[PDB]
């Protein structure tokens, strides 16, 4: 609850020294207690929706027997940058389980797309995280438009709280049945994308689930990550950024400090 106070300060000093705008929110799932800085303002989620993507995929799953083993066929005009598994299977084409798979753990951009255009697109998406009751979150465009992180702009956005919920909800809660809740848990667990984020700010021997995003401009990047911390309950956390100026960098060091203040915050330092 009154935990924000603790590292208020702080956040206020890292984002003066980062030079934009972060956005963080983080639940102790054991007491309830919370850390929240700019935890209700939107930023874009620019590749972070690939997470809540494949969670949708895998909703649809517990309806449609046999679709994660559907193959996908793609031509090469399917492929957009960064697409570093579907490129390779391009001549083969993948599975919608190898796809989601994709999606989160290489933040692969054709593989989003070819599983957007199964869900029926950005609200279709939007459509399962209303179901899920996630009323912040709105998915608008498709790779590579909803990088454009304009300033003041709501479409493909979320709140770092709506986020953190929106994952508690899906790894932890009632949102899935158990096995689709293990295979997101696991396809978060592997992802090789974050090791400068949040994961960063996390012991070598807590068990941690990510998904980043990096629109590329506006300084604009993010991670949301379940941790498993030895001997208490988990924590479930969102940290997001955003800068006035399209040539402003993002920092993964910012990412990984601000994770680290959240967790101070609710005392697992
Ligand atoms: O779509 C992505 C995906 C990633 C990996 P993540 O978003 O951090 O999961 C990414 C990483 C660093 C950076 Br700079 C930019 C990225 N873009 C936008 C690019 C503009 C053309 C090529 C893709």
């Amino acid at each position: 609850h009154m935990l924000t106070n603790l590292v208020a300060e702080p956040f206020a000093k890292l984002e003066q020294d980062f030079g934009g705008s972060i956005g963080v929110y983080a639940m102790d799932t054991g007491s309830g207690a919370t850390v929240s800085y700019r935890a209700e303002e939107r930023f874009p989620l620019c590749s972070s929706f690939k997470g809540f993507l494949a969670a949708a995929v895998l909703a649809r799953s517990q309806q449609q027997a046999g679709l994660l083993d559907t193959p996908i066929r793609y031509g090469k005009n399917a492929l957009v940058p960064w697409s570093p598994i579907s490129e390779k299977y391009l001549t083969t084409g993948m599975t919608v389980a190898e796809l989601s798979a994709a999606a989160v753990q290489y933040s692969d951009n054709a593989a989003a797309n070819l599983l957007l255009k199964e869900l029926g697109g950005p609200a279709g998406l939007t459509a399962f995280m209303r179901s899920i009751g996630d009323t912040t979150f709105r998915l608008d465009r498709w790779e590579l438009e909803l990088n454009s992180a304009i300033p003041g702009d709501a479409r493909d956005t979320s709140s770092p709280r709506a986020v953190t919920e929106s994952l508690q909800k899906l790894t932890l809660g009632s949102a899935l049945a158990a096995p689709q809740r293990q295979q997101f848990v696991d396809w978060l667990k592997g992802n090789t994308t974050g090791n400068h984020r949040i994961r960063a700010a996390v012991p070598a021997d807590w068990a941690v689930g990510d998904k980043t995003g990096t629109c590329g401009v506006y300084g604009t990047a993010n991670d949301y990550a379940v941790v498993w911390p030895t001997g208490r309950a988990p924590i479930v956390l969102a940290v997001y950024t955003r800068a006035p100026n399209k040539d402003d960098k993002h920092s993964e060091a910012v990412i990984a400090a601000a994770a680290r203040l959240a967790l101070e915050g609710l005392g697992v330092n």
